[PDB]
């Protein structure tokens, strides 16, 4: 039987249940399943029945139940006696749950309103490991200071992860088990950490303390700092026996000294998060880095004076002790000159691969510098001021900053990334890039450029491979633009409409035949409508043409043939993206002309009233063709004729209201259809009787406005014969008519 | 009986059934209508039936049909006794139709496939006054060359406008009636104007020769020169006895040479279009400019060299004649830099009130200059490159240019306007609007400006009133920015998030308190999430603040009180526009701190799922609230409680059931309620049972999915006994359920 209201799989046994609005515990559940994600519904209680017939769940995910708070009985879980992991966050609980299930490994009670942690709530729960409390009580809200219970911790001798940050604590807890491996106490108002504290903690890798006596000013929350804006007061020997530790975090801990001794028993760190202190004394001075000869990353971001802008950077002769370091992250410090000494501790580490200079409005960079790095491979200069050459917050996330690469992860692949992005070289002069590396991936992203690039601007770094230009104001007129570039594979040009726009100014995209190398070129957002001269775009290397968010209706206007073949002379094309074109219509020459070496063709999010399916003939490597987001009615009847290779046909958010008799098993070839949000008031005998067989086994529906009379039945019966062609979210193939099965699944019907 | 399927109205009795997908005329018209507007639906027979009840009928519109040709018998008209104007665009007409009424003052078929004008469809409509035939055949339509039959409108002897442009007629045609006002032979392929071809036509006031010769080099649209691009041949007697002539357009004529002896007895012209020709020789020299005291308006716009960039304009000493002359369009000449002496020539011209430089890619100007001018009004620089100071086309606009002002008419409204718009003032220094008059309008919108203004900047021009400093990247960082200018009124600030979207740097808008006189402020599209240390704005003046298109989601999140006042401190505000700002809910004490004076409140296209109606009540001037485009589920039964100010409420595009007993006719002040695109599947007795009476006169109800059954006779009733509320587009209140009513009018129903 076709599971119900969940989507299943085997992976441990899944049943995807969660945001389908269901109100209770569904009691259809595959008495095989081992994994049960019931989050983001209607659940307002759970009771001892809520998953009798379930005693294989090992996980349950019951977060943010409902969308007033969750009603969970003493005991209810406590008859899954294989249950390892039971998710709780958001659900508005007053308290820890009563009679959990000994068997719990993983715990989580983030986000909710529990201000008392319990002995008769936990110490039970013997074989926890991951134990998470977060955000219970923070900023803000209405909450009572957090109760910690004498030693409620202490029997838990297997519990490896305790997270009980942005709850107010104001201290410590005593009796916490020597098993901890990881302790999360951020924003926790702890202001004195004493010798007492950590002792016995022999396998913490872990601990952080960051948020306690908070750095507040332009805080982006609620933020209250200890009296007086004092630093946090960590005793001597607080970090006495944390031999094992690898990470510590003291961000926005108000530090302007750091102990070296605190470092003395620690020799594995590898991480030191600093952010969001007032070390500017320290990062020129530095006796802790001596200390630190194993330390690989280390983030000294946000130490800014408030107030001051300073001519230069002050870093310590001491960072040349930093022999592991891989990173160093020092955004926010604000300056405004960067020289070559400036950084000379740093020149000889031998591993030290990223540099990040983010946000600190600087003005001026001696780039030969960088070349005297033993190799930098990350040259991280986003948002500064170089000019031409003369709830709100993730719980599971980092909360001080973004955690994604600094650079894409597409550009940093191919060698030495320099990313000068969000500053103001508004024009490349004959010598902008003297003296730099062999760069591979340059980054010139909104740069406010508006000059005419010529063939020789990149000259003195010809070996860039993928280079990312976009959102300036460039002005494309020289057909020799970027042809110095040889090597270049990647070539982004989204959102440098300021020029195309106008149709009195000349337009030039001859440059793009003069790559042997250029795989994927991205146009989009350039309203392109108009070129000079030149109306065809050839390449004999190019794979992928992004060319959304252009004036393709008017470039196709039925009475316009100039750029009948704009796309034609891309011999080797396999990917072509011309969605957002405002498209009506294609006329059928110029579909005709596409390449014929096309494998994926997307046309969506246009306006498309007609679709020639006939010419798909002329595209026997098509496999993937999207067509959602338009207006089209008219599904041929004779798909097979017409093509032999589509694999994925997308027409969801169009107006079919038919389906032809034997259309789907028309193509042995068709794995995926997708119908959903579509007009469809019934599914007929005719339209899935072709066979045999079928190579479909995607089949999507919801969003049609289904007509639920006996006329269903049908389909109904072909659903049942055909378990293998996966329909999804049924909860959303809805009956819209008649009266009593509006809302109604098409699957809940006599 | 409440009228359908057309919207009536009085004006002239209009019937409004434009775009309603009709198939036919409806035959259920009104008798008294006088104006019957057709356009744009799916009809595709005429006959002699199609109007048999409707002789009062002056205008027909029937304007593209359908949406496969539009079919007109013989005769279908000749009953309307009275038509007197009858609109036949874009109808994929073959010929002029057979047995058009006589009583026809205005015919336009425009944009059908009539290549063929003749006696007989034409001769007989001796009233014709306003001919339109343009758009026929042109660019690479695939059509014939046009047939005008000799002395086919010399019989329509009160025709005043004829209009021919954009087909292929090489000839202009012989025996034109002496009656005509305005001729447009745009486009049509003509390439010499001889002496015979206008000499009887004494009471032309404008003609339009554009287009022929063109000059083609970068044309935005198909485009065929003269042999070796010549350019047209005007006989020196070609408009010997056009005395009357006001209007003359010769763009894109490829003229290179401009005959005097053409102007010698036109002692009127007012307007004289030289777009797109080769003038820079003529506009140096320009003896035809001595011919011309009455001129107010030259465009000479696009003269340029193909390929040159000169240094400098050269505009011959003889534009000192141009008594008249009160705008000067001089876009796409293209130099590098305007001296004070380059317009010397135009300093004297007492009326000239218009200088439009756009698009000429000037670096540098001597802006001391414009204050040598008798008056500018109108200073207009937009798109160049100024720095630091050290069917596609529309058949009824103009083809060369767009109409619109040159700067916004509010702005222009309040004086003298410079418009720095899309150049690279990326840095406003001390002096950079020294010598300037006293400008009241400035725009600097898109200057890639990332300064931190600080209360100087302006100071040279103190008396701005309305200042857009749109799509910049402006750091506001400085509590004292544009405090200098005291009598500002309105100051856009939109597309200015490159610095407010980042944490981690200050952020201050409270300058916004500083001005006495500021009435409108536009905050939109800026990102604003956090601000430093001043978290409320504050103006005892402001009377408008639109700050869509921000993060209020963030600002008003739950567990943060810092920005719950933002907007109380706007002592004034009448208008608050707060779309676009991702909001799930306001909490209640943020809405109960909006100002109280407001009387327009928009919170549309957000998510809002809760709505606390209640605190209405702290709004007693509140007219119009505008809640469209949110997922809104629960209206009160009790808003006559909460309000008696209410005028029109904005519902459209939200999740609302259920109407609440009583509801409409709740509030008496309520005159316009818009439930359009809404889950309503019934309105019931109850929910329109508060009598007495209602201020109602709107109802949009379209777009909801009605259960048409019995249940909706009561509302049906009432449609029948409230026929002073209006409810538009019946033809889109459709039945959804059930089977054999979907897609019907629920008024069409037993
Ligand atoms: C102070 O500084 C320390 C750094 O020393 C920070 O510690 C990190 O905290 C974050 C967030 O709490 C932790 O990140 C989360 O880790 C979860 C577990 O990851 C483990 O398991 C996976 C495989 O399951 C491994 O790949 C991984 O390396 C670990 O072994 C992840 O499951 C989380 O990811 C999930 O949630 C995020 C939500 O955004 C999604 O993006 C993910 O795709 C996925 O759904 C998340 O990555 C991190 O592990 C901690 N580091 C360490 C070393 O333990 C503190 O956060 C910082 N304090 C503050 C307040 O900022
Ligand atoms: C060569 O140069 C001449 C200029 O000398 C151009 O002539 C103009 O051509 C345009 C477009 O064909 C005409 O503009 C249209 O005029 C219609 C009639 O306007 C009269 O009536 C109204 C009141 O009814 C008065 O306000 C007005 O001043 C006139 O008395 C308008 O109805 C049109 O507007 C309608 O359509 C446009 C479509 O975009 C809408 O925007 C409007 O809102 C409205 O729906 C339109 O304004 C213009 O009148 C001609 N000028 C003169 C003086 O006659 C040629 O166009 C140019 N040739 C080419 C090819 O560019
Ligand atoms: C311009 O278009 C280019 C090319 O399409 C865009 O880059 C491409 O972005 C897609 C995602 O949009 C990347 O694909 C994704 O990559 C990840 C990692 O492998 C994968 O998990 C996803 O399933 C998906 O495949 C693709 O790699 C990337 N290609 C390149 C060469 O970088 C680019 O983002 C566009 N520019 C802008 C401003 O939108
Ligand atoms: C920033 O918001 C300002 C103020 O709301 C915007 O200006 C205003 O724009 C509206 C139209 O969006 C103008 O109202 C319209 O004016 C015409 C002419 O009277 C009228 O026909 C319309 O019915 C409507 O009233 C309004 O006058 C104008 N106000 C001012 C002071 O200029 C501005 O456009 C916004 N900026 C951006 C970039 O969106
Ligand atoms: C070039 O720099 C721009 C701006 O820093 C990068 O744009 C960011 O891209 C990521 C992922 O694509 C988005 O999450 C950010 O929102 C983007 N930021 C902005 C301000 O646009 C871009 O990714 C960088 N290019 C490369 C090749 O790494
Ligand atoms: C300031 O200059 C900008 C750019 O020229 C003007 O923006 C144009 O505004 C009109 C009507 O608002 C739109 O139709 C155009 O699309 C806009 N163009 C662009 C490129 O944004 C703006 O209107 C000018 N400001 C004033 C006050 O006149
Ligand atoms: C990481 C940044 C921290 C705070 C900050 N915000 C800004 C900002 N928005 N614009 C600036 C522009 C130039 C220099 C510094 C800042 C700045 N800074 C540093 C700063 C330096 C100096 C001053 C004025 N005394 C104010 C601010
Ligand atoms: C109204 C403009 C007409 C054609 C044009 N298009 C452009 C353009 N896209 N960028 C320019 C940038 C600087 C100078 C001129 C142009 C230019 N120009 C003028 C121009 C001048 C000079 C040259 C190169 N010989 C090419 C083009
Ligand atoms: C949970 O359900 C029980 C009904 O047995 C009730 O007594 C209790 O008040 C409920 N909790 C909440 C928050 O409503
Ligand atoms: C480096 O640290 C040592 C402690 O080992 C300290 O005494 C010295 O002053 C530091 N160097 C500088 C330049 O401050
Ligand atoms: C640097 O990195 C490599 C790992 O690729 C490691 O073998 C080497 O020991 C490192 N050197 C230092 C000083 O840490
Ligand atoms: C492009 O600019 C270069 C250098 O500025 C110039 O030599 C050349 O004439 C231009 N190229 C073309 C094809 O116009
Ligand atoms: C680019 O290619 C074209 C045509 O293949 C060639 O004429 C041109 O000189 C090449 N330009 C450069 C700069 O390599
Ligand atoms: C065509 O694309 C493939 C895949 O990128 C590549 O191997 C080949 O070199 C390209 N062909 C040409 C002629 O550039
Ligand atoms: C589809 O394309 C073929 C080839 O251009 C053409 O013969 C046929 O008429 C087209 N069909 C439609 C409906 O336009
Ligand atoms: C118009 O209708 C008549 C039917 O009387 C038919 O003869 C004629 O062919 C029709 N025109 C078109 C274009 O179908
Ligand atoms: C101005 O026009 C006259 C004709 O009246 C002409 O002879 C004279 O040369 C022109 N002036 C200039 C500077 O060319
Ligand atoms: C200038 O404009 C005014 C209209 O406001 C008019 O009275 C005056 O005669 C004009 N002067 C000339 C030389 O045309
Ligand atoms: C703003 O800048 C001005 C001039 O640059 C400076 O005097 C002042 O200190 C700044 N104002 C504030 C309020 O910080
Ligand atoms: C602006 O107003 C504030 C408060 O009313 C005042 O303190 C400040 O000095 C004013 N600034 C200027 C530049 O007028
Ligand atoms: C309030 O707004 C009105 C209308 O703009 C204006 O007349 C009045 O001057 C403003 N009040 C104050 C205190 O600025
Ligand atoms: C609506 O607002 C009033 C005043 O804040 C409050 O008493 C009431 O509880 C609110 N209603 C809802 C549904 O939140």
């Amino acid at each position: 039987s076709r599971s119900y209201p969940c989507d299943e799989k085997k992976q441990s046994v899944i049943a995807e249940c969660s945001n389908r609005r269901l109100q209770e515990v569904p009691q259809t559940v595959g008495k095989y399943v081992t994994e049960l994600d019931l989050s983001d519904n209607f659940i307002t209680h759970i009771t001892n029945e809520s998953f009798q017939g379930l005693q294989n769940l090992t996980k349950i995910n019951l977060n943010h139940n409902p969308n007033n708070g969750l009603n969970i009985t003493d005991g209810a879980f406590l008859n899954l006696k294989n249950l390892r992991e039971l998710l709780l966050e958001d659900n508005q609980l007053p308290q820890i749950p009563s009679g959990l299930p000994e068997s719990l490994t993983e715990l989580s009670l983030i986000q909710n309103n529990i201000y008392n942690i319990t002995k008769e709530g936990i110490s039970r729960l013997i074989n926890l490991k991951n134990l998470y409390l977060a955000w219970n009580c923070y900023f803000n809200k209405v909450c009572e200071k957090t109760n910690i219970e004498d030693g409620v911790f202490e029997t838990l001798t297997n519990l490896e992860l305790l997270s009980l940050s942005f709850n107010s604590l104001s201290h410590v807890p005593p009796k916490l088990p020597s098993s901890l491996r990881k302790l999360f106490l951020s924003n926790t108002q702890i202001k004195y950490i004493s010798e007492e504290d950590f002792k016995g903690l022999i396998n913490l890798t872990l601990l952080d303390l960051s948020g306690n006596c908070p750095r507040c000013f332009n805080a982006p929350f609620p933020c209250v700092p200890c009296d007086g804006g004092a630093s946090i007061n960590i005793d001597r020997f607080a970090f006495q026996n944390l031999t094992q530790l690898r990470y510590l975090n003291l961000s926005s801990t108000s530090l302007r000294k750091i102990n070296a001794a605190w470092f003395k028993n620690m020799p594995h760190l590898k991480v030191l998060d600093l952010e969001f202190n007032y070390l500017v004394g320290e990062i020129a001075s530095g006796a802790f880095l001596t200390m630190l000869p194993r330390l690989e990353i280390l983030d000294l971001s946000f130490n800014y004076i408030k107030g001051s802008y300073p001519q230069h950077i002050n870093i310590s002769r001491n960072f040349s002790k930093l022999l592991s370091l891989r990173a160093l992250h020092l955004r926010g410090y604000v300056f405004q000159e960067l020289r070559e000494d400036d950084f000379q501790p740093l020149m000889q580490l031998p591993n030290l691969s990223t540099i990040n200079l983010g946000i600190n409005f600087i003005k001026q960079i001696d780039f030969k510098l960088f070349q005297n790095f033993s190799n930098l491979e990350i040259i991280y200069l986003s948002e500064n001021r170089i000019s031409p050459l003369v709830f709100e917050f993730d719980p599971h996330s980092n909360f001080y900053h973004f955690t994604r690469p600094l650079i894409k992860p597409q550009c940093a692949a191919y060698g030495k990334a320099l990313d000068l992005s969000l500053n103001s070289i508004f024009f490349i002069g004959p010598n902008q890039f003297e003296n730099l590396p062999d760069i591979a991936c340059l980054n010139l992203s909104a740069n406010s450029n508006a000059q005419v690039l010529s063939g020789t601007e990149f000259s003195a770094i010809p070996h860039v491979k993928y280079l990312d230009l976009t959102n300036n104001r460039l002005d494309f007129d020289n057909a020799s633009a970027l042809t110095e570039l040889s090597d270049l594979e990647v070539l982004d040009l989204s959102y440098n409409s300021h020029y195309f726009r106008i149709a009195g100014v000349t337009h030039h995209l001859e440059f793009i035949q003069n790559f042997t190398n250029l795989k994927v070129l991205n146009l989009s957002h350039n309203n392109i409508y108009t070129l000079t001269d030149k109306y065809n775009l050839e390449s004999k290397s190019l794979v992928e043409l992004v060319f959304s968010g252009n004036r393709l209706d008017i470039l196709w206007n039925d009475d316009d043939n100039r750029y009948i073949s704009i796309f034609k002379g891309l011999k080797n094309l396999t990917r072509l993206d011309l969605s957002l074109n405002r498209l009506k219509h294609i006329p059928n020459e110029a579909f005709l002309n596409l390449p014929a070496s096309l494998t994926e063709l997307h046309i969506n999010d246009n306006m498309l009233k007609f679709f020639n399916w006939t010419l798909l003939q002329q595209f026997p490597r098509l496999e993937l063709l999207d067509l959602r987001g338009n207006k089209l009615l008219f599904l041929t009847d004779s798909l097979s004729d017409f093509t032999s290779s589509l694999r994925t046909l997308l027409l969801s958010h169009n107006r079919i209201s038919h389906l032809p008799s034997g259309f789907l098993s028309e193509v042995s070839s068709l794995k995926h259809l997708d119908l959903s949000s579509n007009l469809l008031k019934t599914i007929n005998k005719s339209a899935l009787e072709t066979k045999t067989t079928t190579k479909l086994s995607m089949l999507e529906l919801h969003g049609n406005p289904f007509e639920c009379t006996c006329d269903i039945g049908d389909f109904r019966r072909w659903m049942d014969e055909h378990l293998n062609v996966k329909i999804p979210r049924l909860v959303d193939v809805i009956c819209a008519s008649p009266g009593d099965q509006r809302g109604k699944s098409i699957v809940s019907l006599e």
